[PDB]
Protein backbone atom coordinates (compact mmCIF):
# COMPACT_ATOMS: atom_id res chain seq x y z
CA UNK A 1 0.00 0.00 0.00
CA UNK A 2 1.33 3.75 -1.43
CA UNK A 3 1.22 6.32 1.18
CA UNK A 4 -0.95 9.06 1.04
CA UNK A 5 0.56 12.94 -0.14
CA UNK A 6 -0.97 14.29 3.15
CA UNK A 7 1.77 11.45 4.97
CA UNK A 8 4.28 14.24 3.93
CA UNK A 9 5.39 17.58 4.62
CA UNK A 10 4.61 19.91 1.73
CA UNK A 11 7.96 22.35 1.61
CA UNK A 12 7.92 23.91 -1.37
CA UNK A 13 5.62 25.19 -3.77
CA UNK A 14 6.58 26.31 -7.71
CA UNK A 15 4.52 27.61 -10.60
CA UNK A 16 3.88 23.81 -11.79
CA UNK A 17 5.71 21.89 -9.19
CA UNK A 18 5.87 20.75 -5.94
CA UNK A 19 8.38 19.60 -3.06
CA UNK A 20 7.54 16.88 -0.18
CA UNK A 21 9.77 16.28 2.45
CA UNK A 22 9.74 11.93 2.47
CA UNK A 23 12.12 11.58 5.42
CA UNK A 24 15.72 13.75 6.64
CA UNK A 25 17.23 12.26 3.06
CA UNK A 26 14.88 12.30 0.60
CA UNK A 27 11.99 14.60 -1.22
CA UNK A 28 8.99 13.92 -3.51
CA UNK A 29 9.17 16.16 -6.73
CA UNK A 30 5.75 16.36 -7.98
CA UNK A 31 4.83 17.95 -11.22
CA UNK A 32 1.38 18.92 -12.00
CA UNK A 33 -0.76 19.33 -15.02
CA UNK A 34 -0.35 23.37 -14.92
CA UNK A 35 0.95 25.13 -17.86
CA UNK A 36 2.70 28.72 -17.78
CA UNK A 37 2.37 30.96 -20.78
CA UNK A 38 3.32 34.27 -21.08
CA UNK A 39 4.61 34.31 -17.25
CA UNK A 40 0.77 33.29 -16.32
CA UNK A 41 -0.26 30.04 -14.73
CA UNK A 42 -3.25 29.10 -16.94
CA UNK A 43 -6.88 28.36 -15.33
CA UNK A 44 -6.74 25.21 -17.34
CA UNK A 45 -4.50 22.13 -16.79
CA UNK A 46 -3.31 19.93 -19.57
CA UNK A 47 -4.28 16.75 -19.13
CA UNK A 48 -1.54 13.65 -18.44
CA UNK A 49 1.31 16.90 -18.66
CA UNK A 50 2.49 16.20 -15.42
CA UNK A 51 3.51 12.44 -16.33
CA UNK A 52 4.89 13.08 -19.78
CA UNK A 53 7.57 15.96 -17.94
CA UNK A 54 8.39 13.16 -15.44
CA UNK A 55 8.76 10.49 -17.87
CA UNK A 56 10.49 12.80 -20.37
CA UNK A 57 12.92 13.99 -17.17
CA UNK A 58 13.63 10.13 -16.25
CA UNK A 59 14.65 9.27 -20.16
CA UNK A 60 17.31 12.34 -19.93
CA UNK A 61 18.40 11.29 -16.62
CA UNK A 62 19.01 8.16 -17.89
CA UNK A 63 20.74 9.05 -21.28
CA UNK A 64 23.28 11.18 -19.32
CA UNK A 65 26.13 10.09 -17.60
CA UNK A 66 26.19 12.31 -14.67
CA UNK A 67 25.36 11.81 -11.05
CA UNK A 68 21.42 13.18 -10.35
CA UNK A 69 19.23 13.33 -7.88
CA UNK A 70 17.03 10.29 -8.61
CA UNK A 71 16.65 8.10 -5.26
CA UNK A 72 14.30 5.39 -6.28
CA UNK A 73 12.34 4.08 -10.03
CA UNK A 74 9.45 5.87 -10.97
CA UNK A 75 7.13 2.74 -9.48
CA UNK A 76 9.00 3.32 -5.98
CA UNK A 77 6.48 2.43 -3.21
CA UNK A 78 7.16 5.79 -0.95
CA UNK A 79 4.87 7.49 -4.29
CA UNK A 80 1.40 7.85 -3.19
CA UNK A 81 -0.86 6.10 -5.69
CA UNK A 82 -2.53 10.17 -6.19
CA UNK A 83 0.85 11.42 -7.81
CA UNK A 84 1.81 7.86 -9.43
CA UNK A 85 3.89 9.00 -12.70
CA UNK A 86 3.79 12.13 -12.31
CA UNK A 87 6.28 12.11 -8.76
CA UNK A 88 10.20 10.91 -8.03
CA UNK A 89 11.39 9.99 -4.86
CA UNK A 90 15.15 11.75 -4.86
CA UNK A 91 17.69 12.66 -2.58
CA UNK A 92 17.86 15.95 -0.41
CA UNK A 93 20.44 18.20 -1.32
CA UNK A 94 22.26 21.52 -0.48
CA UNK A 95 21.06 22.95 -3.49
CA UNK A 96 23.54 25.80 -5.30
CA UNK A 97 21.32 29.28 -6.04
CA UNK A 98 22.69 29.51 -9.62
CA UNK A 99 20.44 28.95 -12.65
CA UNK A 100 22.48 26.91 -14.57
CA UNK A 101 21.41 27.70 -18.40
CA UNK A 102 22.62 26.68 -21.75
CA UNK A 103 22.47 28.45 -24.80
CA UNK A 104 22.69 26.98 -28.37
CA UNK A 105 20.50 29.07 -30.07
CA UNK A 106 19.91 33.01 -29.43
CA UNK A 107 16.70 34.24 -28.30
CA UNK A 108 14.85 35.52 -25.28
CA UNK A 109 16.55 37.26 -22.56
CA UNK A 110 19.53 35.92 -23.93
CA UNK A 111 18.93 37.77 -27.29
CA UNK A 112 17.61 40.78 -26.04
CA UNK A 113 20.27 41.21 -23.36
CA UNK A 114 22.92 40.71 -26.72
CA UNK A 115 20.65 43.41 -28.80
CA UNK A 116 21.11 46.01 -25.23
CA UNK A 117 25.32 45.36 -25.14
CA UNK A 118 26.52 42.95 -27.31
CA UNK A 119 27.22 40.40 -24.96
CA UNK A 120 25.02 37.78 -22.66
CA UNK A 121 26.02 36.85 -19.39
CA UNK A 122 29.80 38.20 -19.60
CA UNK A 123 29.94 36.49 -23.35
CA UNK A 124 31.02 39.03 -25.93
CA UNK A 125 29.59 37.88 -29.12
CA UNK A 126 29.96 38.35 -32.71
CA UNK A 127 28.24 40.91 -34.65
CA UNK A 128 25.22 40.55 -36.53
CA UNK A 129 23.60 37.81 -34.82
CA UNK A 130 19.59 38.10 -34.06
CA UNK A 131 16.37 35.81 -33.29
CA UNK A 132 17.55 32.08 -33.59
CA UNK A 133 20.75 31.77 -34.47
CA UNK A 134 22.68 29.56 -33.96
CA UNK A 135 25.85 29.83 -31.30
CA UNK A 136 28.63 27.81 -31.58
CA UNK A 137 30.01 26.73 -28.86
CA UNK A 138 26.98 26.73 -27.05
CA UNK A 139 26.99 29.54 -24.27
CA UNK A 140 27.03 29.77 -20.37
CA UNK A 141 24.36 32.21 -19.33
CA UNK A 142 23.68 31.92 -15.72
CA UNK A 143 21.11 33.56 -13.74
CA UNK A 144 19.84 33.76 -10.36
CA UNK A 145 15.86 34.29 -9.18
CA UNK A 146 14.41 37.44 -8.44
CA UNK A 147 11.57 38.41 -6.17
CA UNK A 148 8.17 36.56 -6.50
CA UNK A 149 7.37 38.74 -9.05
CA UNK A 150 10.47 39.32 -11.37
CA UNK A 151 11.58 37.01 -14.15
CA UNK A 152 15.14 35.36 -13.04
CA UNK A 153 18.38 38.31 -13.21
CA UNK A 154 20.79 36.98 -15.77
CA UNK A 155 24.44 37.56 -14.53
CA UNK A 156 27.93 37.01 -15.23
CA UNK A 157 30.76 34.02 -14.72
CA UNK A 158 32.23 36.27 -11.69
CA UNK A 159 28.65 36.27 -9.93
CA UNK A 160 28.76 32.59 -10.06
CA UNK A 161 32.09 32.62 -9.05
CA UNK A 162 30.91 34.68 -5.61
CA UNK A 163 27.75 32.82 -5.07
CA UNK A 164 29.89 28.87 -5.34
CA UNK A 165 33.36 29.25 -5.38
CA UNK A 166 35.89 29.81 -7.71
CA UNK A 167 36.42 25.97 -8.57
CA UNK A 168 32.96 24.98 -8.41
CA UNK A 169 31.83 27.83 -10.98
CA UNK A 170 34.04 26.47 -13.76
CA UNK A 171 32.46 22.51 -12.63
CA UNK A 172 29.17 24.76 -13.01
CA UNK A 173 29.82 25.70 -16.15
CA UNK A 174 31.90 22.65 -17.84
CA UNK A 175 29.15 20.10 -16.63
CA UNK A 176 26.01 22.22 -18.12
CA UNK A 177 27.50 22.77 -21.41
CA UNK A 178 28.56 19.18 -21.56
CA UNK A 179 25.36 17.89 -20.65
CA UNK A 180 23.68 20.47 -23.06
CA UNK A 181 25.67 18.94 -25.64
CA UNK A 182 24.55 15.29 -25.38
CA UNK A 183 20.93 16.09 -24.87
CA UNK A 184 21.25 18.46 -27.78
CA UNK A 185 22.78 16.10 -29.79
CA UNK A 186 20.39 13.17 -29.49
CA UNK A 187 17.12 15.73 -29.29
CA UNK A 188 18.19 17.01 -32.80
CA UNK A 189 19.22 13.25 -34.16
CA UNK A 190 15.34 13.00 -33.76
CA UNK A 191 13.70 16.06 -35.13
CA UNK A 192 14.06 18.38 -32.18
CA UNK A 193 16.00 21.24 -31.29
CA UNK A 194 16.77 21.81 -27.79
CA UNK A 195 17.54 25.99 -27.94
CA UNK A 196 18.49 26.17 -24.91
CA UNK A 197 18.06 24.50 -21.11
CA UNK A 198 18.14 25.69 -17.47
CA UNK A 199 19.44 22.86 -14.72
CA UNK A 200 20.13 23.39 -10.96
CA UNK A 201 22.58 21.33 -9.13
CA UNK A 202 23.38 20.69 -5.51
CA UNK A 203 25.96 18.62 -3.55
CA UNK A 204 25.95 15.80 -1.89
CA UNK A 205 27.40 14.51 1.57
CA UNK A 206 30.53 14.06 0.09
CA UNK A 207 30.67 17.32 -1.45
CA UNK A 208 29.61 15.94 -5.06
CA UNK A 209 27.30 17.92 -7.63
CA UNK A 210 24.64 16.22 -8.47
CA UNK A 211 21.95 17.38 -11.19
CA UNK A 212 18.60 18.43 -10.08
CA UNK A 213 15.21 19.15 -10.70
CA UNK A 214 13.63 18.36 -14.02
CA UNK A 215 16.28 18.17 -17.16
CA UNK A 216 15.40 18.67 -20.59
CA UNK A 217 11.31 18.94 -20.29
CA UNK A 218 9.41 21.47 -22.69
CA UNK A 219 9.22 23.90 -19.11
CA UNK A 220 12.67 23.41 -18.70
CA UNK A 221 13.93 23.96 -22.22
CA UNK A 222 12.85 25.76 -25.58
CA UNK A 223 12.12 22.74 -27.47
CA UNK A 224 11.57 23.36 -31.33
CA UNK A 225 10.71 21.44 -34.58
CA UNK A 226 13.97 21.14 -36.28
CA UNK A 227 12.45 20.55 -39.71
CA UNK A 228 11.14 24.14 -39.89
CA UNK A 229 13.74 25.46 -37.85
CA UNK A 230 14.79 29.22 -39.61
CA UNK A 231 16.89 31.54 -37.95
CA UNK A 232 16.08 35.36 -38.30
CA UNK A 233 12.10 35.13 -37.06
CA UNK A 234 11.01 33.63 -33.77
CA UNK A 235 10.46 29.83 -33.82
CA UNK A 236 7.53 27.96 -32.79
CA UNK A 237 7.00 26.26 -29.50
CA UNK A 238 6.93 23.01 -29.88
CA UNK A 239 4.18 22.75 -27.07
CA UNK A 240 3.06 25.90 -25.96
CA UNK A 241 2.26 27.17 -29.67
CA UNK A 242 -1.31 26.36 -29.99
CA UNK A 243 -1.66 27.74 -26.71
CA UNK A 244 0.09 30.57 -27.43
CA UNK A 245 -1.53 31.30 -30.40
CA UNK A 246 -5.30 31.00 -29.11
CA UNK A 247 -4.76 33.18 -26.29
CA UNK A 248 -3.30 36.18 -28.21
CA UNK A 249 -6.15 35.26 -31.28
CA UNK A 250 -9.31 36.53 -32.18
CA UNK A 251 -11.28 33.83 -29.80
CA UNK A 252 -9.91 34.60 -26.54
CA UNK A 253 -11.17 37.59 -25.84
CA UNK A 254 -7.42 38.96 -24.06
CA UNK A 255 -5.20 41.69 -24.64
CA UNK A 256 -1.91 40.05 -23.63
CA UNK A 257 -0.56 44.21 -22.91
CA UNK A 258 -3.38 44.38 -20.16
CA UNK A 259 -1.47 41.80 -18.06
CA UNK A 260 -4.77 40.61 -16.87
CA UNK A 261 -4.79 37.05 -15.95
CA UNK A 262 -5.55 34.98 -19.35
CA UNK A 263 -9.04 33.39 -19.75
CA UNK A 264 -9.62 29.54 -19.79
CA UNK A 265 -8.20 27.42 -22.87
CA UNK A 266 -10.41 25.33 -24.86
CA UNK A 267 -10.57 21.93 -24.14
CA UNK A 268 -9.50 21.21 -27.60
CA UNK A 269 -6.60 23.08 -27.12
CA UNK A 270 -5.51 21.58 -24.34
CA UNK A 271 -6.37 18.58 -26.14
CA UNK A 272 -4.46 19.20 -28.80
CA UNK A 273 -1.18 20.69 -25.90
CA UNK A 274 -1.18 16.99 -24.67
CA UNK A 275 -0.90 15.29 -27.84
CA UNK A 276 2.27 17.87 -28.12
CA UNK A 277 3.87 16.57 -25.51
CA UNK A 278 3.42 12.82 -26.17
CA UNK A 279 4.86 13.68 -29.56
CA UNK A 280 8.22 15.10 -27.95
CA UNK A 281 8.28 12.69 -25.31
CA UNK A 282 8.16 9.53 -27.91
CA UNK A 283 10.46 10.96 -30.66
CA UNK A 284 12.87 11.72 -28.31
CA UNK A 285 12.44 8.87 -25.85
CA UNK A 286 11.90 6.11 -28.71
CA UNK A 287 9.41 4.69 -25.72
CA UNK A 288 5.72 4.44 -25.77
CA UNK A 289 3.96 6.62 -23.31
CA UNK A 290 1.00 4.28 -23.31
CA UNK A 291 3.77 2.25 -21.16
CA UNK A 292 4.29 4.99 -18.31
CA UNK A 293 3.19 4.57 -15.26
CA UNK A 294 -0.11 6.13 -14.22
CA UNK A 295 -3.02 5.91 -11.23
C1 LIG B 1 8.65 23.44 -6.13
C2 LIG B 1 9.56 23.36 -7.34
O1 LIG B 1 10.73 24.09 -7.07
C3 LIG B 1 11.80 23.26 -6.75
O2 LIG B 1 11.57 22.09 -6.42
C4 LIG B 1 13.22 23.74 -6.79
N1 LIG B 1 13.86 23.15 -5.66
C5 LIG B 1 14.53 21.99 -5.68
C6 LIG B 1 14.97 21.76 -4.39
C7 LIG B 1 15.76 20.58 -3.86
N2 LIG B 1 16.21 20.65 -2.61
C8 LIG B 1 16.90 19.66 -2.05
N3 LIG B 1 17.17 18.54 -2.71
C9 LIG B 1 16.74 18.35 -3.97
N4 LIG B 1 17.04 17.13 -4.64
C10 LIG B 1 16.00 19.38 -4.60
C11 LIG B 1 15.52 19.19 -6.04
N5 LIG B 1 15.16 19.03 -7.10
C12 LIG B 1 14.53 22.81 -3.60
N6 LIG B 1 13.85 23.66 -4.41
Amino acid sequence: MRPSLSDYQHVASGKVRELYRVDDEHLLFVATDRISAFDFVLDTPIPDKGRILTAMSVFFFGLLTVPNHLAGPPDDPRIPEEVLGRALLVRRLDMLPVECVARGYLTGSGLLDYQRTGAVCGHVLPQGLGEASRLDPPLFTPATKADIGEHDMNVDFAAVVGLVGAVRANQLRDETIKIYTRAAAHALHKGIILADTKFEFGVDIEGNLVLADEVFTPDSSRYWDAAHYQPGVVQDSFDKQFVRNWLTGPESGWDRASDTPPPPLPDEVAVATRERYIEAYERISGLSFSDWIGP
